[PDB]
Parts: C-alpha cells; structure tokens; sequence
C-alpha cells in the first residue's frame, strides 16, 4: 500500500507503508503515523481492546474511523462534496488528502 | 515507480508501473499508456530526430512533455493554479491528477 | 449477477447469484457456495485475522483467492495458460471455468 | 438469460439479454445481434415466412440453427471434439464460444 483511493480503507493491522513511515489502523481503533519506532501523530482515540476498528476515505473527502458496529470513531472532516480524492503517505513524512480529479487519461 | 508530486518527472526512459499498466517516457520523445503490451493512450510526440523528452508534472496542475532545452510538445492543459498536485497511475489504470491538499498531518520532514 | 468474464474480481462482500444458488465473497476469506443457506463448498479460509480478500479469474485460467494485498490462500489450480475464460455459477448449481473461446461474432465495442 | 449451455437454444422468437444487446432468433429464421433497434451482426439466413426456426449449442462445440423440419441452415463450425460449452451475450456487445471446462466444484 501507499496510497488509498476513493472509498478504499484499511482494517486493523493493515497500513500504508513507505520507507521508515508507516501509518496504521491498529488493533485498538488509533491510527498512527510512526518514524521507525516513534509514535509522532495518531487519532489519540486509543481504547486497549477495542478491535474491529476501520479507516475508509469517503467519496465526500471525508476520512473517518469506524467501530465494528458502523459508529464513527474520528473523522479528518475534510468532505468537499462528492468527487475523486487520494489519500497518500509520502516519502516526507506527511499524510495528505488531495481532492478533486483535475485530470485523467481516460 | 507509482506517483509523481508536483515538480516531479519521468526522464527518457523511466515509467511508472501499477503492473498490467505502464506509463513510459521511451526513447522516441512518446509517452505512452500501455496495458499489458497493448497501447492504449499516447501522447503523439514521437516526432522524427527528437529524442531525450521529458514528462513533468508541475506546481501549476499542468502535466507537460518537453525536448531540447524547453519548448513544451504536449501539455495537458491541467493548469489550474499554482498548488499541491498528483499524478498517479491507478489500480484501474485510469491515469489521474488530484487537484490541491484537503488536509494534511503536516508532519514533514 | 452470475459471471466473471476472464480477468474480474470478486471483492470482500460480493456475490454471483443464481436461483438459490451464491458463490459469496464473505467479510473473512471465505468463498462458500450455498443452497439458499447451507453451505455445499468452500474454499476454507475463515482465518483468524484475515479481513478483505479478493477471488479472480486469472488470465491463465487459474481461480485464486488473495490476502488484502497478499498472497495464495486458495487456488482452482486450473493454469492451461494464457487466453480467454469465463466462471459462471450455473442453475444445476455446478460452478464451472470453460478454456478459451472457440468462435466468437467478432462484435466488440 | 445471457448464457447457453450444453444442449440449450433459442426457439423462434427466444433471446439473451444483457443491457441494450439482443441475441434472438426471429420468425424469419434469421439469427441476429441488435443494439437497441439497430442491427449488429447476423447470420443472413432470413426468409420470410420462415418460422420454426432452433439455434442450438452443441456437444461437438457447435452453434447450429435447424429448419422448421431438421436441417442445417447455418453453423458455426467450431466442432472441435466432445466436451462441455458455453456462449455467452458479454457486456461488450461480442457473442462468443467457450472450449471445453477446466474445473467444477459441483
Ligand atoms: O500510438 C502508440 C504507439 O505510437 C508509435 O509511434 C510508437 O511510439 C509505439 O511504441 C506506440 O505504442
Ligand atoms: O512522522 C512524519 C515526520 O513528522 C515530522 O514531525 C518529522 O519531524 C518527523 O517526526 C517525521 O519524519
Ligand atoms: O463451511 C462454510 C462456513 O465456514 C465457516 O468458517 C464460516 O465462514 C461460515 O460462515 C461458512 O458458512
Ligand atoms: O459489434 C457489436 C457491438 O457493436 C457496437 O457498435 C454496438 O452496436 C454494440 O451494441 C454491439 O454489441
Ligand atoms: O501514541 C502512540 C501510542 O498510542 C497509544 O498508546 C497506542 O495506540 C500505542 O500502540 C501507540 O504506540
Ligand atoms: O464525523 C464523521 C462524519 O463526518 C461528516 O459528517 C461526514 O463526512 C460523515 O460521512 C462522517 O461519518
Ligand atoms: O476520471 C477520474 C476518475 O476516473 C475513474 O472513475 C476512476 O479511475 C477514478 O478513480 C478517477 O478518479
Ligand atoms: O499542506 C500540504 C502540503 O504540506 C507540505 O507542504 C507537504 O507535505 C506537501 O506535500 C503537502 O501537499
Ligand atoms: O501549454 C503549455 C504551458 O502551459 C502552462 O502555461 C504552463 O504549465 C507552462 O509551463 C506550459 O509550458
Ligand atoms: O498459488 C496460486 C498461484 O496459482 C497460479 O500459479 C497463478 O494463478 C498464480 O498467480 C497464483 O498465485
Ligand atoms: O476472441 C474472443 C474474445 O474477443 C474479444 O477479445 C473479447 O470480447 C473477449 O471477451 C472474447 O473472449
Ligand atoms: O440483416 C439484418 C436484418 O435482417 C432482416 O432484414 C430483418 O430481420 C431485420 O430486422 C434485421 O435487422
Ligand atoms: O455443418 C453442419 C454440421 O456440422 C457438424 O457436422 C455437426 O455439428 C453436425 O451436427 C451439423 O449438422
Ligand atoms: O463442469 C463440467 C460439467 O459438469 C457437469 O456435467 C455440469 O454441471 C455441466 O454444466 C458442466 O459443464
């Protein structure tokens, strides 16, 4: 993985991986962006336990954390509207949502 | 490779590949879509004696191919200002551009 | 919908259905095959851990199962190689792949 | 319908269907592919009058259409030995035959 396109998400363990980042929906519903080993951002919504957890980019531009029972944890509460959006780990560091199609090759 | 920020290019003879798809900048100044072995999408700058092109996405959204010193061939006519775009070869094939940061961690290096 | 037409995919939580027959794709790597609500086949693969696989018609006529973003969990092992084949889940409930066309109108679009 | 199996056909006036395709078999005993209204493709075999008409799909891999009484009109021609077939009307508007089966779970 790298980059998760429109209504696409990660479920626990799963994660975006590049170079020594790594973002991760883990096995308590906290999504976390490490340097190597050193937590350095996270949804801080970490319950030890709580599993089942999601993390889905809407087609809105909305990027929210799910409970197993459809609740929604946190969202990035980006949502535009209705469009194409991507998110990506880049190879800075930084995790960023880029929205609206601008372009495409057919 | 995969993607291309802003600034980023495909020099004569790099590609960008997503597996059955591929986007190469071959030595003939094209750049072409393939799928498999299959031409698909093309950018019809192959012209005669032209050689050591250059595909580049840019800060302006415009997704650009360039020959000798400048002087643009082709040039998608993304240009919607100047920004944080994208350009990236999909799972589906679908070659897309995404138009400027929504949110970010701003947690960069 | 009740076929997969050489290289289509069967995605977490989707399904070929026909009379009371479904070949379902469930939330864990399960492929089952039921009669309305028995299970009649399965590839096994309820495993602990495993969320979101995907089943495809290989264009080597090979039908495997696939971990989110990794490997061989299940597989028809039917390679004859490279061509055109199909999986359909019939009423007699008999999931078959049939090798290659033989004759076709030629009419694509 | 949309798929023809061992020993299966199309009586006149009978069709597969999938979206704005029509495979059918007409009382004019011509086999023929509309894209909405419009022809597509055709046996030329059409006589008016002419009903009674079967398309059947055989066992020797053959697609063969029968007169009123039993007799060959048009075929195929993909005999290529006894096994199990197919053809399917596919969402690309293209009609085609499948050789044999490599695998069942019955
Ligand atoms: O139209 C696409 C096609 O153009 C030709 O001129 C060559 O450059 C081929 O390599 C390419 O696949
Ligand atoms: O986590 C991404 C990135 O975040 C910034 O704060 C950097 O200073 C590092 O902590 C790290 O490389
Ligand atoms: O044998 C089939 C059977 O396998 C179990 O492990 C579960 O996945 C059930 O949902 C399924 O019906
Ligand atoms: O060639 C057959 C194919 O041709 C296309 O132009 C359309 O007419 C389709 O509806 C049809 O299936
Ligand atoms: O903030 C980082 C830290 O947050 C919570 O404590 C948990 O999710 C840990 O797994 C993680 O390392
Ligand atoms: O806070 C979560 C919530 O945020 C916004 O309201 C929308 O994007 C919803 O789809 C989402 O579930
Ligand atoms: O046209 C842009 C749009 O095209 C197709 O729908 C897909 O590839 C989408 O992922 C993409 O955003
Ligand atoms: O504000 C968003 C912007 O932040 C930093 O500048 C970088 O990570 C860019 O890639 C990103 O687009
Ligand atoms: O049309 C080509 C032209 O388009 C815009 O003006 C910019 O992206 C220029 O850099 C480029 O040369
Ligand atoms: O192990 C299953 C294996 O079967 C065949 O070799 C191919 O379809 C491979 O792609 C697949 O991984
Ligand atoms: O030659 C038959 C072949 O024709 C085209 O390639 C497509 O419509 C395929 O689906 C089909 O199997
Ligand atoms: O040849 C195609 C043409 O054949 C006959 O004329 C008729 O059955 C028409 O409906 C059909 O379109
Ligand atoms: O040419 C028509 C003829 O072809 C093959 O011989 C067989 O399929 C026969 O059943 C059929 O009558
Ligand atoms: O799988 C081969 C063969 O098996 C059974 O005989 C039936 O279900 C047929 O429809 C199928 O073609």
């Amino acid at each position: 993985r790298n980059i998760l396109t429109n209504d696409e998400g990660l479920y626990a363990g799963q994660s975006l991986d590049v170079n020594p980042y790594h973002f991760i929906m883990q096995e308590d519903c906290n999504l976390v962006l490490y340097d190597h080993s050193t937590s350095v951002w996270a949804s801080n919504t970490g319950i030890l336990g709580k599993k089942g957890c999601k993390a889905v980019l809407q087609a809105d531009g909305n990027f929210v954390v799910y409970d197993a029972e459809g609740r929604s944890l946190w969202a990035s509460h980006s949502v535009r509207g209705n469009g194409n959006y991507v998110l990506v780990l880049q190879e800075d560091g930084n995790v960023v949502i880029y929205g609206s199609d601008i372009w495409s090759t057919n």
